[PDB]
């Protein structure tokens, strides 16, 4: 038997890359597939303008997607909701599902930054999960909200927090080189980034610099303490599908050489043992001196092992590396199926 | 005034620039064109696989290419000679020609880093023109050798200049974007830059430690002492044909506001009123949230000005902010054409 999950916001960027992780999932049965109105009705192939570099998966291509409406009957015997809804959307539907008893695993902004909500990455925060039973207390549902962060935010967290465990962290810069896929198929136009970049995400900073600190904060008296490091980013749009790189210069607090780094970062694996069906060593290193490189790296544990190169003494801080991540997959629809599969092990 | 000169490399991606700005020039006149023996005898036209978007200029179209010899009958009226040479073409090639009396403004990183050899932004360090009374003595010929920067170098170098002056330098951390056409025609292939990019350029990172400290160093006692302010770069290519865009982050000695980092970088303008055929206001402030872009700003100044963007508060240090340049204008054969310029307006 398996755990009936439905996905909101199937027909988008995200929602096809939930489709692919739970069409043949071990723990997770796709039965339910929410959107719009107007795909509302339709066969998933038809509603879908479907933009992946693999087919729809069969089994889901005639599925029909039903309206966003937790009291929908389709829904009545789904316990899982993942949500790959608009934020502003996420903030009216969310709840709704939660008070049906169903738990919400969201990658939209909406709940990430309330106080009772989870902000998790399995490998980095697990425990932060614990808001469940105060956000139930103070919601009154009996449902759950569990939101993964932004995908800039993961990929700069998972090197960061092996480092501050063992080394500490003072300071952080970030200088981020974004692909267009997150955005959705009509988020980027061509001619932003043909011969072109943008040296802008809206917000995308903001939420690196604010999120990380919860990410790596300390759960005390029922609230994340937040971490104490600062941290600037530069945030940046170029030509690329899939797979958002990072230039990252760390400043640690006890002093680290490059080659100590390396270690901690490649002995990183606290879900080693916990047989979830989309692990992946957290931390994939490269000797070469040009990787990673999108294109590629961002294959690696299916898109769920953040790839760091280039890791060497910085002139002014400790270190500085690239890390690459997946956007689509770890940065947003692994992030939360993971999310789902270590809950449903460790949590009720 | 038809003063006449040459070019070196006159056939590669830094050569057809120097041949778009030197064909119509106000004071220089086109007279010899230097290349591979592979290229000598033929037009031009021929000779060079041209690859800019605008049409060879009609009167250089059919000049027959010459050999790189400096005892060619070509030269002999020429004292003023261009190059585009390859460094290791360069350590050859280039001290011929001063030894035969000829003064070299040169592209190449060859002789960058000679302790007797400017490396020169006549925004910045025009002074260090002065070191050729050093190296003619310690090298013995009557000629010279100029150099301009690496290109990622002078778009930071011109920004950093102002803001030294009046709040001084501590700490820079740069990441950079940087487009393909400098590497040559046959330099970056189109599989490390489509859906993709390299976040690695060889020893672009070393030129933007080093040359930096030199350009904005104090000559004394016929030497530069290099400025002793703290500099990280990580480099990177992406898929970008004209234009090098960078995130700079800025720790200033006497702390500043983004307002008055924006006001120095607005008033510097010391050569304005100078006449020079190849001036451009050195750093141009955009307002809007997501400038400049490669596309949209690379041709501000005709090549040869500075684009700077959301001068913005830093977490950590003062202020961080996104530059522009135009590589192969302003960063290399612009670069070299504006060093001639100044040189017989100002040092003659
Ligand atoms: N584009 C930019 O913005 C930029 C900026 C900074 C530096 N650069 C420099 O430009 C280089 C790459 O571009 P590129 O396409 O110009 O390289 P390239 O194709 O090697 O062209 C440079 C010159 O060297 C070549 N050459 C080979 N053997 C020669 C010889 N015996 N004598 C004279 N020239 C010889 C070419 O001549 P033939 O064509 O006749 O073979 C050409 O004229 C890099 O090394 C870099 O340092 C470019
Ligand atoms: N993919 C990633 O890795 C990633 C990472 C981080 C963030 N994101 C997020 O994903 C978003 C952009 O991707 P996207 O193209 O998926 O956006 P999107 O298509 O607008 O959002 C997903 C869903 O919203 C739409 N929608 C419009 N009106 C609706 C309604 N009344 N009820 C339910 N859904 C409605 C789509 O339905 P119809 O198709 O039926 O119109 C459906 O695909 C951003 O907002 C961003 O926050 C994605």
């Amino acid at each position: 038997m398996k755990i009936k999950v439905g996905v909101l916001g199937a027909t988008g960027s995200v929602g096809q890359r939930f489709v692919q992780l739970l069409a043949d999932h071990p723990m997770f049965e796709l039965t339910a597939l929410a959107a719009s109105e107007r795909s509302a009705g339709k066969k998933y192939k038809d509603a879908c303008y479907w933009f992946q570099d693999r087919d729809i998966p069969e089994n889901i291509k005639d599925m029909v997607v039903i309206p966003t409406d937790p009291k929908h009957e389709e829904f009545e015997d789904v316990d899982i909701v993942f949500s790959a809804l608009p934020s502003d959307l996420a903030k009216k539907f969310e709840p709704e599902f939660a008070k049906e008893g169903k738990l919400i695993f969201s990658n939209a902004s909406a709940y990430r930054m309330e106080e009772d909500v989870p902000l998790v990455i399995p490998e980095v925060n697990a425990d932060h999960l614990e808001l469940i039973e105060i956000q139930r207390e103070k919601r009154g549902w009996d449902g759950a909200i569990i939101t993964n962060p932004n995908c800039s935010t993961i990929c700069a967290v998972i090197t960061l927090k092996p480092i501050m465990d063992k080394f500490g962290l003072e300071a952080v810069f970030i200088a981020t080189m974004q692909a267009v896929s997150g955005a959705g198929y009509n988020g980027v136009p061509s001619m932003a980034i043909l011969d072109n970049l943008i040296p802008f995400i809206k917000n995308e900073e903001e939420k690196m610099q604010t999120e990380s600190l919860k990410l790596l904060g300390t759960l005390k008296d029922g609230k994340v303490e937040l971490a104490n490091f600062k941290i600037s980013a530069s945030c940046n749009r170029v030509a690329v599908i899939d797979g958002h790189t990072e230039s990252i210069f760390v400043k640690t607090k006890e002093g680290a050489e490059p080659e100590e780094i390396k270690e901690v970062m490649d002995k990183f694996d606290p879900l080693k043992d916990l047989n979830l069906p989309t692990y992946a060593k957290p931390i994939v290193i490269r000797e070469e001196i040009d990787r990673p490189q999108p294109r590629l790296d961002r294959n690696e544990g299916n898109g769920m092992s953040i790839v760091v190169g280039r890791i060497r003494k910085d002139p002014i801080f400790d270190v500085k590396y690239t890390a690459l991540e997946h956007n689509t997959i770890r940065g947003a629809a692994g992030a939360s199926v993971l999310n789902a599969e270590y809950f449903v092990k460790k949590y009720i």
